[PDB]
């Protein structure tokens, strides 16, 4: 079964962030549906636990260069 994580992504300056983030993350193994937002400053990612995790996703966002932290 799949899970979904809301990662708060702060330091998003404009929609280039949205585009780049969703572009990169959509290609990660296990990822399915994705909804990244400038306005809400976050990334709502549906994923497969066995192939990726909230920490992996958060990690990648942090590597790109944003303040990536889980909603909980
Ligand atoms: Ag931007």
């Amino acid at each position: 079964l799949t899970q979904e994580t809301v990662i708060n992504i702060d330091g998003m300056t404009c929609n280039s962030c949205v585009q780049s983030i969703e572009g990169v993350i959509s290609k990660k193994p296990g990822v399915k549906s994705i909804r990244v937002s400038l306005a809400n400053s976050n990334g709502t990612v549906e994923y497969d636990p066995l192939l990726t995790s909230p920490e992996t996703l958060r990690g990648a966002i942090e590597d790109m260069g944003f303040d990536a932290t889980l909603s909980d």
